[PDB]
């Protein structure tokens, strides 16, 4: 009764020498939901490179039916989130909403309205499922990439240092110093956390999601203190009141942001939001049990732009509760927690 | 798509003067459920009031199917505060776990709560409810209401039955009868019966009205409380807790039927209506903190109210019955604990 995440089909790279696929402006897009972890990623990774205007990108509609996710029938395509916009309840919002730049955009290319539209023309004979993200060649019209934690690689990568200017080149989300470590954080909070909050949620036997609901919270419990231990060195070396110099330097890995941040975030930001009530993942909650993950994930959320920016709390709570109907068959979306993130 | 709770149908009493339904021990019967909080206001005043050797009981499965509540296939379990009563993925809906699951129906050996319904009125045709008083001499249903059930079990009826210390407590004490029924009347609309047009609501709309009403009428209860300890510190310094807990009740300065009405909704709302009715702006221990340190005090500190409060059987009944909320029958495990330590 478990559910098994399908091995992403498209995995090229983009490079200088790359037979196929080489950098340019203007010829790769980033086609992602606002409601998925593994497409917030690359929305984040995008951003804190200074790829926007690079890599345009497109959003599909929030409701994910039997045919998979769907679009709607220059300032937005080089936006942070593809020009979605919060609108400033959910009863009103009914599944087949058609507000332009606020549950989906169009898919600006082509007109497809449909996500497969774009795996079918990159593989006519594709037969798995149709998933976000995916980073996309205009010149070939084929999927680079939709595997997440590579797009994040690529994105981060020497490939389009030409196209972006000198302070975004300089970043660096993986650093060989740091390698080892993100590596090993990222191989857990994968297991554990990203999909196990979906091994725990999808599951159709309580005796899978209660084995997958303990192994979250064992390694939500791991995180934590990696946090708290750090927050005690920084707050011995700066003096508790300086919060600003402490969280100048409070990440999960080394003493910098990494992509061990962004991976944890998407799940995280999502998790009282979402996947307390919905997926059943409810011990305790973000805000409730774990002081150090919310102080973290508040000061990425508040204090940084690239995660406040690609984070739609509304996109999130209606896909979820919208579109599982063997977790919730009325698709009755809950109100709360209010609010969807504490401020700091 | 609302909620529209039935109206009882067996509304009689029990007196010295009444023709037909005059107090003795050994004549009448109180069948329950463990998880009905209704059925559960029942139980306490039962015990409160001395009546555990007067008035015996038997439960019902927690399991509630489309033909009704149900019992399985003893001098000290009938007299018992919770009739005898002593992970979730191992149990399931058709658990026959004798004196953990449910009780025997003693009397007639009737396998469904409906039984006892067509045997005091063969023409019924509504829900088959639980808390019923039932008189074994005329073998009718004297009343079907929990409201009317607790005021029977207070009156003098039973006086000539029960110790001296027993028959003076009164919980409805004619100086605070109005406050206690003004209090009643809206907690019954905004709490008791709001949780379930809440989490019973099929259609959106009613769903954000009613959360809405419970949260902000569970603001109303925090304020009078909050107020009350107030007061409390005052009278007796912060440092005195047991002499502030001592007067820190809903309605005046003692325990009456008011805080036995809200405990039962209270004492669930962390455990199921959270998470499985949709209840989920905050909770009661997150965001309540004066409700929550009276329902810890009525819990940990009255026995009364502790060894009738049965999580396995609140948590099981509501998401293994409720079909249309939570399809697969699957129990969360959160939040943990059940009801935490008052903790000083």
């Amino acid at each position: 009764g478990a559910f098994k995440r399908q091995v992403s089909s498209f995995r090229e790279t983009i490079s200088k020498q790359h037979p196929i696929y080489k950098p340019a402006k203007g010829r790769y897009w980033l086609y992602v939901s606002l409601a998925c972890p593994w497409a917030h990623r690359t929305l984040i990774t995008r951003a804190l490179k200074g790829l926007t205007s690079v890599i345009g990108c497109s959003v599909v509609h929030w409701h994910l039916d039997e045919k998979g996710w769907r679009f709607l029938d220059l300032e937005h395509w080089h936006d942070v989130a593809g020009g979605i916009r919060t609108a400033k309840s959910f009863a009103e919002i009914k599944n087949d909403s058609q507000r332009f730049m606020v549950d989906a955009t169009n898919e600006p290319h082509y007109g497809y309205k449909r996500i497969s539209d774009l795996y079918y023309k990159s593989d006519p004979q594709y037969s798995a499922r149709f998933t976000v993200p995916v980073l996309w060649d205009l010149e070939t019209q084929t999927i680079v990439n939709n595997e997440s934690s590579e797009i994040i690689r690529i994105l981060n990568s020497s490939a389009f240092d030409e196209f972006v200017d000198d302070d975004h080149k300089k970043t660096d989300l993986v650093p060989a110093q740091l390698k080892t470590q993100i590596d090993d954080f990222n191989s857990w909070v994968y297991d554990s956390i990203n999909n196990g909050v979906y091994k725990t949620g999808f599951a159709e036997k309580a005796e899978v999601y209660e084995s997958e609901v303990n192994n979250v919270f064992e390694h939500l419990d791991k995180v934590e203190k990696i946090l708290s231990d750090k927050y005690s060195k920084l707050k011995a070396k700066y003096g508790e009141e300086d919060r600003q110099k402490i969280l100048g330097e409070f990440f999960t890995v080394g003493d910098q942001l990494t992509e061990a941040d962004i991976r944890l975030y998407t799940t995280v930001i999502r998790f009282d939001p979402v996947y307390v009530q919905h997926f059943k993942c409810n011990f305790t909650s973000i805000r409730a049990g774990y002081p150090f993950i919310h102080l973290w994930v508040r000061n990425l959320y508040w204090n940084y732009d690239a995660f406040r920016y690609t984070t739609d709390f509304d996109h999130i709570k209606l896909h979820y509760t919208r579109s599982h109907t063997r977790i919730n068959p009325l698709g009755i979306t809950p109100l709360g927690p209010k609010p969807d993130i504490r401020p700091l």
